[PDB]
């Protein structure tokens, strides 16, 4: 049944153990250890053991250590306004997965991970009185979810006072402290803000781990990675694209297949608008979403095929690209909340439509437009959806629907594998024009953008049966009859 299924990345279980584990070995902190006592390593989406600057602070400062993972309760709520599911089945599995591969990554450097179902101010202030913790290692958020969920630990380990919340920032390419700004005076215009990176920051090498990370308390319980339903969440099988294999090892399994294997990172440039496959683009994202990977071991790989392979404008496109990731995190600090209102960083002032008939036919691959139903439907199926049909169907929404874009923006935050806050939230106030950077407050041509990015119709014929069989112009307007009718009109 897997036919026109793509599992990404493509290796087998095997074959991603073992560049897993030459990977590990070329960034292997070479065989010192001060710190002492017990410390606890909080995980929270930086599941993965390399470039990780929280679990070297942990081990660095420490005599044993106890990596934690909370499975929050919130995380599978629902949406903010509109009440969809906090977080999507298929995303769900990709966690799930991730986890094992981070138990399995960190026994293998003599560790563990306890896995604990609860929120994290009552789980940590618990656990780090038991074990007589000095620390709780952690990475810092951005969101105010994130950031409120930070306050209640620290506040919950005073409530109980000899524990210190450690947050260490790292998660982009370029760290925070070396900005040539403050990020309250982010530029507000991205051109701005890469130009100044590119030419005033650097970028620091990855933190090398060592292979042996001493060992972890006594612990009579581990727990163990929950099924999926006993979390109230029913398994959802991918039956049609790309599929994405959770964790660290199948991240630095796709790296080593994108870059190395088939060697698409020198053409890059001239495929990333594709929609089609796994090839014409990275497919990073997911991974870097659950911090599987990170934007310093992605740079570190690409000079280094830029110093064995060729350097050209893909190899640098790939970092270019990996800038916006940058900036959208930044901009999150800068925007706060503003990030997730209707009026948007800019609180422009309208009233939108939030006709749930309409949103329906959107969500559901129904409108009638092959364009934006071929991309609706990858999502839902796979979780995924190309840059250039995520900027199709923000515009179409937005502009040929009208219709409130937070609608949107919560059903991408149910499906996406890769779903990020700042990256979602803030390319959708650049789409649907609330944000303070017009880049991408235009209109994207329905019948422009089909023609220009899927010509022959292959994109959509192979996710919309019903264009199979019609030729190449058919695909583009097949009419109401041989499709269905459209939903609404095009234009603004
Ligand atoms: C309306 C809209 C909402 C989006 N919401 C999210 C989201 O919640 N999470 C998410 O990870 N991506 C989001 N994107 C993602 C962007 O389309 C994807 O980051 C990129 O397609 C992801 O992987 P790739 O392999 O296709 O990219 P390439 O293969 O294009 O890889 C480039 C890498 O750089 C980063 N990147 C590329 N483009 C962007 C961008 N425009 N903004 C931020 N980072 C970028 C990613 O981490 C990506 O893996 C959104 C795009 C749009 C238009
Ligand atoms: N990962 C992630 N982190 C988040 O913080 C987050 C998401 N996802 N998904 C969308 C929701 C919604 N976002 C929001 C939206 C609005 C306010 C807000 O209006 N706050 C008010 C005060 C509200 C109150 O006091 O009840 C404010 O003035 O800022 C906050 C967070 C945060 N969200």
């Amino acid at each position: 049944m897997n036919d026109h299924i793509h599992r990404v990345p493509a290796l087998t279980e095997e074959e991603i153990d073992s560049v897993a584990i030459k990977t590990f070995e070329r960034y292997a902190l070479p065989s010192k250890r001060k710190g002492k006592g017990v410390t606890i390593l909080w995980f929270r989406n930086d599941l993965r053991v390399l470039d990780n600057d929280a679990l070297y602070k942990a081990w660095s400062s420490s005599d044993t250590i106890l990596p934690v993972y909370c499975l929050d309760p919130r995380l599978f709520h629902t949406t903010h306004f509109f009440n969809f599911p906090k977080t999507g089945a298929l995303r769900g599995g990709f966690l799930m997965e991730c986890l094992v591969d981070l138990r399995k990554n960190l026994m293998k450097r003599g560790l563990n991970l306890l896995i604990r179902s609860g929120k994290p101010e009552e789980i940590l202030p618990s656990l780090a009185k038991d074990f007589g913790a000095r620390t709780v290692f952690a990475h810092k958020e951005t969101c105010s979810e994130e950031v409120d969920v930070e306050r209640l630990v620290n506040q919950g380990l005073k409530r109980v006072n000899s524990t210190k919340l450690e947050l260490i920032w790292g998660s982009t390419m370029y760290h925070k402290d070396d900005l040539p700004f403050d990020v309250f005076d982010l530029p507000d215009v991205y051109t701005q803000f890469r130009k100044s990176v590119e030419a005033k920051c650097s970028i620091r090498s990855s933190t090398r781990i060592p292979l042996s990370l001493g060992p972890t308390p006594s612990v009579d319980d581990w727990g163990d990675v929950p099924t999926l339903e006993k979390l109230g969440v029913e398994p959802q099988e991918v039956t049609r694209g790309m599929r994405f294999v959770g964790g660290e090892s199948a991240g630095v399994g796709r790296v080593f297949e994108y870059f190395w294997k088939k060697d698409l990172l020198k053409v890059y440039k001239e495929t990333r608008n594709g929609m089609l496959g796994p090839d014409y683009s990275t497919k990073f994202s997911p991974w870097l979403a659950f911090g599987c990977i990170s934007p310093r071991f992605i740079y570190e790989e690409v000079q280094r095929y830029e110093k064995e392979r060729v350097a050209n404008n893909s190899t640098y496109w790939v970092l270019f690209e990996l800038i916006w990731r940058d900036y959208f995190r930044f901009l999150s600090i800068k925007c706060g909340n503003s990030l997730f209102h209707l009026g948007g960083p800019r609180n422009v002032q309208g009233k939108w439509s939030q006709d749930q008939k309409l949103f329906e036919s959107w969500r559901d691959a129904k409108t009638g437009y092959p364009l934006i139903d071929a991309n609706m439907k990858e999502l839902s199926t796979t979780g995924f959806m190309s840059n250039r049909g995520r900027q199709i169907v923000c515009s179409f929404l937005v502009r040929d629907m009208g219709l409130d874009w937070r609608m949107g923006a919560e059903w991408f935050e149910t499906c996406l594998l890769d779903y990020d806050p700042c990256s979602n939230y803030g390319n959708w106030t650049y789409g649907a024009g609330v944000g303070n950077d017009p880049r991408e407050d235009r209109y994207f041509s329905i019948p422009k953008q089909a023609q220009n990015y899927d010509p022959e119709g292959e994109y959509v014929a192979f996710w919309l049966q019903q264009l199979r069989r019609l030729p190449k112009e058919k695909r583009h307007w097949p009419g109401r009859l041989m499709y269905m009718d459209t939903v609404v009109p095009l234009k603004h």
